[PDB]
């Protein structure tokens, strides 16, 4: 399971898959979520940017490290 309770995510994205940012929660705009992390909860009403991963951008899911974030999250994969 997608879990990673007390440590960051860090999960590495594939070309292709969803990546998830929030204008309000993010520090700045390379702060990001993975599919499994994403919570729909924690973004009500908020601007939420869902993307497709290219080969251009590529990077790493920033869920447990709370330097890249204003608010705290809730993991979806810890539901
Ligand atoms: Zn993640
Ligand atoms: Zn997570
Ligand atoms: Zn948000």
């Amino acid at each position: 399971v997608h879990k990673h309770t007390g440590r960051n995510c860090g999960r590495k994205f594939k070309i292709g898959e969803p990546l998830y940012r929030c204008h309000e929660c993010g520090c700045d705009d390379t702060c990001v979520l993975c599919i499994h992390c994403f919570n729909p909860k924690d973004h009500v009403n908020h601007h939420v940017c869902t993307d497709i991963c290219t080969e251009f951008t590529s990077g790493i899911c920033d869920c447990g490290d709370e330097e890249a974030w204003n608010s705290p999250l809730h993991c979806k994969a810890e539901e």
